[PDB]
């Protein structure tokens, strides 16, 4: 069912660094990794959290629809992007995180915890501060967590709507052309150690889908691009793009 391919390591230590690569073939319900005992350690989601956030927010109410208006706070921070109008896509996108820190204030502690629960998500606590739970909390997810967490949401299995589902799907799409689509949700945490970047999603094919989940040491920000470049550098290997 799981096999592990220690050789892949390559693709990290090049870059003078160290990560996990989880694959899922869903048609033949068999996974791929480089490092199991990593594949299995709990780390902050951070902006990863994101995509349950939005879940609970589209269900609740929270958020009505993927058009609605957050407007910018008048507040300037350093990442020229937030300081900016957004809806759900362009918050995903650019992953502006004090529009999710309004969701999960008004989502609340009570009505967070209990979702996360039903989601079966991480270690499904969250300790710490509700609107920064996911950056600097109590929270943790694994990458095989994140795979088992992410092939509900394409089957719709989640405990909340068809509607909010595919909402959030759509918000997480990435890149699309005439061989694959990729949805997935990228992630950078620094406050606790250690610092790592996350990209987590799957890869549509016409006939099976690949769900992925990585996570790499990510001492500066420099390194931000090498979550997505080795990941489909791992998929070309394995002949799932081109
Ligand atoms: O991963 C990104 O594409 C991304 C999106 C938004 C912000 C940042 C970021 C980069 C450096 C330091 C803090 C950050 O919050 C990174
Ligand atoms: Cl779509």
């Amino acid at each position: 069912e799981w096999q592990e391919n220690k050789s892949w390591n390559a693709h990290f230590t090049e870059h003078k660094s160290q990560g996990v690569v989880v694959l899922w073939n869903e048609n033949k319900q068999q996974g791929f990794t480089n490092n199991l005992k990593r594949a299995n350690q709990a780390f902050l989601p951070a902006s990863t959290f994101k995509i349950p956030n939005s879940l609970i927010a589209l269900d609740l109410g929270v958020v009505k629809d993927e058009h609605q208006v957050f407007k910018w706070d008048g507040q300037t921070r350093d990442i020229a992007t937030w300081n900016r109008d957004h809806n759900l896509i362009t918050a995903m996108k650019y992953s502006v995180v004090p529009v999710y820190q309004e969701f999960a204030r008004q989502i609340g502690e009570a009505r967070m915890s209990k979702m996360l629960h039903a989601f079966d998500y991480g270690n499904e606590d969250i300790s710490g501060n509700v609107d920064s739970f996911w950056l600097d909390g109590g929270i943790r997810i694994s990458a095989t967590e994140q795979i088992s967490f992410l092939r509900k949401l394409y089957h719709n299995k989640l405990h909340v709507s068809e509607r909010s589902q595919r909402i959030v799907k759509q918000a997480m799409l990435t890149e699309a052309n005439g061989d694959y689509i990729i949805r997935a949700k990228t992630g950078y945490s620094t406050r606790i150690e250690p610092k790592i970047g996350w990209w987590v999603g799957w890869v549509e094919l016409d006939d099976n889908v690949w769900f992925f989940a990585m996570n790499m040491d990510m001492p500066t920000s420099d390194g931000l691009g090498l979550r997505q470049a080795i990941t489909k550098e791992v998929l070309k290997q394995e002949k799932i793009i081109p």
